[PDB]
């Protein structure tokens, strides 16, 4: 496939912008080559800059579940624009969204909403300490709830739990209260809990892992965390990417979860910046200006991401049938990639959790974010490729949870396979 | 005035949004009484859920200079939307937008576009302790660059520079690394260098103070920033509010600054959510995926914003009359403003510079944060709510500076010392 534009736009766009690119993963580094500029998008799939089209995969990272450029999600921003793009000031959409995310989360009572993920996650955390007056938080391996200089940590090769700076420009005292435990090691939590469950603030994390590839949670580590809740630890559910993807009520409704604190994001936007935080009354009024957990955001509650998000909402609330649509078509593209990859005799092991699949070149299975990473990510470059040079967009890592849209058809997949068949 | 469906709306969004706002300063609880939800906008106007007009001088907090729903800016968003909302890959709007900054920042070589100024303040310093190795950064009292925790710290009682947590839910580990200095105190500074100055990663400031009212930086403190950089400091001009607006250059041009890093947003959004730190390649090739400072953003350049912000640095860079306009047009404010208040008899003192002003109601001159907590913010409420029961919609607290849009015009500004006569 040419894409001699792209090309010229990468070469260009290195002069103006650190390695060309607005977010790392988008330059192709751990795959290689020149990343396609995209231009336009409608349904499941897009183009670039060049006029190839792509079935696409990635669909802008989570957001668009209802597929590129939905005609309801259009129209509302379309009418809302006209009144103007932001007024710093109360409005009835923020009000409306929020009472909409409050459908989707029963136990929730008060939603903030903020302008990114790490916004979010930085603030519950930060809420969760003002409300405990405890000082350290637990995230997992593997897990990315966006780069918060606290959360910018990887496991020490020492017996401390305690995290070290995974970035330069993070000093060991911002990482020193973040405490780095594997993800689906119950018995490691538990531990930890005896510890010194009573000086631990909350425990942050992903229901159903994505940044690491896909990673589903076992029981008893679901378990385990619900149980962190007894030591006085504030549950917070990370659900950016699962959030009214998994299920309306994301992956707190499909699992059964009773947080503490959910993050939300991505669809929530419709295709727009927006996130939120959010919890019981008891948690969230501690917040400013009801109480003394400071956090701002001079353009949040944005009209058209407030608008883009309502009418995402408002689709997958009217339409519960959405979600065993894209968990059938889910279930044939899981079968489909393993009778490929079996019968090229590769390694490989296939998670996936409704919409959300990732697929690892190593034998399963894959739990934990060491088992994650043995990954061959040379052979991912293959399988990457391959489907790039076919017209199918995958996310260019092997660490990343590909996304089914409304807009996937059975053909669609038909297609992915058939392009594997021929490429590997 | 009446407003009873804005008060209906601000008793419903309590119900599902802590204090019933996304951010704390629009709950006016600086002011007391309930805040109009604004619906709509167009040039230096917007009106509430009741159908009430005010001329506004919040603008949105910055954003708005060419006013609100500018035809142009509107028209390319429309145009942008129709292909879709978002991508989460390489955009030609995004290396357009780069290119547009680094006319208006020629010592910038590369730009790195964010979702937030909390964002861009947060990578920014990062990037300073990355580039530098030092642990220390300095902020001075009454500026505002976001909520990251390191930055939600006030001066302590005590000898030590060090910032004591401003916020619960904010460790004294994260607090530790901050220095709070006062603004406009070279002295201050100079002493702090030579105690420390090659310990210090990087000394952020708002050129020209907006979030504790306006303060304008003397001659001899802005000497003594950038004496800082012979220590191998580096200098971080937070323009958010500033940059675009007192010039195409913002105040790194109108004041002639030489910052190493800059960061950018509100009107580089033109009304959308979008911001940015930029500077020197040998510093912003730190950041990933060139280098070990890691920073990254989903939904980063989403397309809407980058058109919005694209089509407004147009306009201003064909327009440079447009900012002589706002200069006149806020002298005639200023003037006017220092003429009724000295008829009330009432203490005042009035900052200005370009289109940003605020009035202090103490006994001038007001140049450090210590000076602006002088104002009495019963007199500012009476400012306040006689201005808003006129028709006049101005910042609800003491502490921001208002804004004049390209919109405004001179008889709004004579209706607004007019409401003044009256209502004093
Ligand atoms: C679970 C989760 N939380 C937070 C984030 C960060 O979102 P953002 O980049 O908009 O801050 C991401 C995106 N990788 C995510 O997947
Ligand atoms: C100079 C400056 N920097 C950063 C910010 C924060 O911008 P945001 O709320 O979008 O993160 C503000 C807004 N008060 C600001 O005025
Ligand atoms: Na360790
Ligand atoms: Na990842
Ligand atoms: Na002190
Ligand atoms: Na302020």
């Amino acid at each position: 496939m040419e894409r001699p534009i792209s090309e010229a736009y990468f070469q260009e766009a290195k002069r103006h912008i650190p390695g060309g690119v607005s977010s790392p993963v988008r330059a192709f580094k751990a795959v290689g080559g020149t990343p396609p500029f995209l231009v336009r998008g409608e349904g499941a799939y897009v183009w670039d800059a060049d006029g190839n089209r792509y079935l696409d995969y990635v669909m802008s990272w989570g957001p668009l579940i209802l597929g590129h450029a939905h005609p309801k999600v259009l129209a509302r921003v379309r009418e809302t624009l006209e009144r103007g793009l932001t007024f710093g000031a109360p409005s009835p959409l923020e009000v409306a969204l929020a009472k909409k995310v409050k459908r989707a989360y029963p136990f929730v009572d008060l939603v903030r909403f903020v302008n990114s993920g790490t916004e979010a996650t930085m603030s519950a955390l930060r809420l969760a300490r003002g409300y405990t007056g405890r000082p350290y938080i637990v995230k997992f391996r593997g897990n990315y709830h966006g780069h918060a200089d606290g959360l910018l940590v990887e496991a020490g090769s020492g017996a401390l739990t305690l995290g070290v700076p995974s970035s330069a420009g993070v000093p060991e005292e911002y990482a020193k209260l973040t405490l780095v435990l594997e993800y689906n090691d119950p018995e490691g939590l538990r531990e930890v809990l005896k510890r010194r469950g009573e000086e631990i603030a909350a425990i942050i994390f992903e229901p159903v892992v994505g940044n690491a590839g896909v990673l589903v949670p076992t029981e008893d580590f679901l378990k385990a965390l619900h149980e962190a809740k007894a030591y006085g630890v504030l549950l917070i559910a990370d659900e950016v990417m699962t959030g009214f993807r998994l299920a309306f009520g994301g992956a707190t409704e499909l699992l059964g979860l009773k947080p503490d604190l959910v993050t939300l994001g991505k669809i929530l936007g419709g295709g727009l910046p927006a996130a939120a935080y959010a919890g019981r009354r008891e948690i969230m009024e501690k917040v400013a200006p009801l109480g003394p957990v400071y956090q701002a955001g001079t353009l949040s509650g944005n009209p058209l991401a407030m608008a883009a998000g309502l009418a995402t909402l408002e689709l997958l609330e009217e339409n519960p049938g959405y979600y065993a649509y894209l968990e059938d078509l889910g279930a044939r593209l899981e079968a489909g990639l393993k009778e490929v990859l079996k019968e090229k005799g590769l390694p490989h092991t296939v998670n996936r959790v409704g919409s959300m699949i990732t697929v690892f070149f190593t034998e399963g299975p894959v739990v934990t974010f060491q088992d994650a990473r043995r990954t061959d990510t040379e052979l991912f470059k293959r399988f990457f490729h391959g489907l790039l040079d076919r017209g199918i967009y995958w996310p260019p890592s092997n660490f990343e949870a590909a996304f089914l849209s409304v807009a996937h058809r059975e053909e669609d997949v038909e297609k992915t396979l058939e392009a594997l068949r021929k490429a590997l």
